[PDB]
């Protein structure tokens, strides 16, 4: 009882409202309950564990072993875990659940020193499971590929990689093979080498692809030539979509940019209506992004996701500013608000560039780097901006005599207050000027070095790492994302939209296997796990204090 | 042989200064021989290296905000060289660096976006290529 999930479990017994018709006044204990908080602390997507009964010898789960190993992770007992994962199921399914289980928990604990220990047994834990997924890729590395993707029916029906997506488990996502398995997926059905210029030079060329000017593996397609299924498996590769998406997206900005530029007008032309269906077919598409999940989560949670994505909240005030902006211009007399409002909404757009460079090899920390200065940022500006009105409506104070000048005096004082921070009178000038370079330049110029030097040297090192681990995401999208280009996206979207009126992930993300196959497969790394452990043990016999004891 | 046109001398001299901006940049290789300033020279050849994909980003951000200032307080014309070089002119101006609201909001934003942000971008980006390699490089 002095943990905290014992507290957690009964702040959700005593909350149980279903309980009416009991000789006593606290009901029982059900497993439904603690498979009811272990769902919120495990996240969203996974299913119920323990079943609820809609009503024997002994009854018998589908795995004791992974029940226990729960019981031992909630009470932070550690060399208990320890030895009973030793005889785990499929350990790295495992080892995974675990970890997230210890991060969600150590954060809420309210504890100097059970949160540290419990943070240190995760890390522990992302050891075991990289450990013994070094061992098997060394095995073998294309059966290896297969685990990854399969769903765990142990684990609330689940694959492995989104479970260690959910936990933020960056030293383990950043092992070279599974990096290498989002590199193959990531390069489509062609083979992967062919460097970036090749693909745009293939990309500008039509016949080219029919000819012998690139690379194909699954050599059926390399020897067997089909320019037909050829050029549909080369249109299939989410890089040939992303690029013809970011080439139309770049068309759409130019000529938006030229109607708005030269084409204002009152009356409705057609290129006004081009550009506004074009953003229709774009908003239907982010529409799409919202109401794909056969996940079946929260639809508030969802919608609070999808929300939650940074770039979406962007795009959705773009699209909030072009919807104000559009019945601005429906409004005859406020023709030169309205237009300008639209050249607000071509900024809001090309800010969608700084998206790009996530997939460089380098740049792509530094719009992290950015994304974390900008939290100082904002409230070092609201200081700046309170100064500078203080300094503002002093210099209006003190060279002027009382007057109601509305449109006047402010406009020529906010000028002048403009012009000061864009960087016997005689003493009165020199202690206005002097406390002008005084304050202004030199001082809040420090804090930002301060600030900024230490929001820098925070976080100047692992950011690589979280590029890597930030890698998966896009293309996860893209590979949800239908080929057509958003001129073209309709057809898919009338086609989407009658299918699910008249009536499912990919296999190559999330697939129930062949059970015989499965068992084959769990054999196998239940067999490569005792290899681990005993080089495990045996190195961990060699560091000194172990001879020191002996 | 610009400069073996007759009708383009203008050009075609000025072409040749350029040749001599691309001669004094050889100067460059001297120091080098130096005790210490071969180092720096090692620290600036590791530093352009993001100092060209910081340009674009630059560069980009700086027209973004020019076609908009562009955009903002005029009509719609068609000056080919009149709308267009008072445009550049008036950016330039700017990254050198009842109307009352709408002038408010643009001067503030003038100050916010570039007068802050890319130059602590490169506060990050060179303190990090920096001290990544302020060590070794006498050897």
């Amino acid at each position: 009882p002095s943990c905290l999930f014992h507290s957690k479990l009964q702040k959700v017994l005593v909350e149980d409202p279903e309980r009416p018709a009991c000789a006593p006044a606290a009901p029982r204990l059900q497993m439904h309950h603690v498979a009811q908080v272990l769902r919120e602390l495990l996240g969203d997507f996974t299913q119920p564990l323990y079943p609820r009964p809609r009503h024997g010898h002994v009854t018998f789960t589908m795995d004791p072993i992974r029940d226990l190993l729960i019981w031992a992770i909630v009470q932070n007992r550690r060399e208990l875990a320890g030895i009973i994962w030793a005889q785990s199921q499929d350990c790295i399914a495992a080892a995974l659940a675990c970890s997230k289980i210890l991060k969600e928990l150590s954060k809420e604990e309210e504890d100097t020193d059970s949160s540290e220990e419990m943070l240190a047994l995760a890390e522990e834990y992302e050891h075991r499971a990289i450990g013994v997924f070094t061992e098997c890729y060394r095995k073998d590395e294309e059966r290896a590929q297969k685990l990854l993707t399969r769903v765990s029916e142990a684990w609330g029906k689940t694959t492995c990689l989104q479970l260690a997506l959910e936990a933020k488990d960056m030293k383990f996502v950043s092992h070279g093979g599974i990096q290498a398995f989002l590199t193959k997926v990531w390069w489509g059905q062609l083979s992967v080498d062919n460097g970036l210029w090749r693909v745009t030079l293939c990309m500008l060329a039509f016949p080219l692809l029919l000819t012998g000017l690139i690379s194909f593996r699954e050599k059926r397609l390399q020897d067997v030539g089909t320019p037909a299924a050829r050029a549909r498996a080369f249109f299939t590769a989410p890089v040939v979509v992303f690029h013809l998406n970011i080439l139309s997206y770049f068309a759409f900005l130019c000529l938006f940019a030229y109607v708005l530029m030269v084409d204002f007008q009152p009356v409705p032309s057609w290129c006004e209506c081009a550009i506004y269906l074009w953003l229709f077919s774009l908003v239907c598409e982010e529409m799409r992004q919202l109401f794909y999940d056969p996940d079946e989560c929260g639809l508030m949670k969802k919608a609070a996701l999808y929300f939650s994505d940074f770039w979406n909240k962007l795009d959705v005030g773009a699209i909030l500013l072009f919807v104000a902006g559009l019945t601005c211009r429906l409004i005859p007399a406020t023709l030169y608000p309205g237009r300008v409002i639209l050249s607000l909404d071509f900024i809001l757009f090309c800010l969608r560039l700084m998206h790009i460079f996530t997939i460089s090899k380098t740049l792509g920390p530094k719009i992290i780097i950015v994304k974390r200065m900008m939290k100082d940022v904002f409230f070092f500006l609201f200081l700046l901006a309170v100064w500078v009105v203080s300094f503002g409506v002093a210099k209006q104070a003190i060279l002027i005599h009382n007057e109601r000048r509305v449109d006047w005096l402010f406009r020529g004082a906010v000028y002048h207050s403009y012009l000061t921070i864009f960087g016997f009178p005689e003493w009165l000038t020199v202690l206005l000027l002097c406390l002008y370079l005084l304050f202004t330049n030199i001082l809040l110029l420090n804090l930002l070095i301060a600030m900024f030097n230490y929001t820098f040297q925070q976080v100047q090192e692992h950011t690589d790492q979280i590029w890597k681990f930030q890698r998966h995401d896009l293309i996860e999208e893209y590979h949800g994302r239908p080929a057509a280009p958003p001129p073209f996206i309709l057809l898919s979207h009338l086609q989407l939209f009658i299918k699910r009126v008249v009536l499912k992930r990919h296999k190559q993300l999330k697939n129930k296997l062949e059970k015989n196959e499965e068992a084959a497969l769990l054999s196998w790394e239940i067999y490569l796990k005792e290899n681990y452990l005993q080089n495990r043990q045996f190195q961990q016999k060699q560091r000194p204090e172990q001879k020191i004891e002996d």
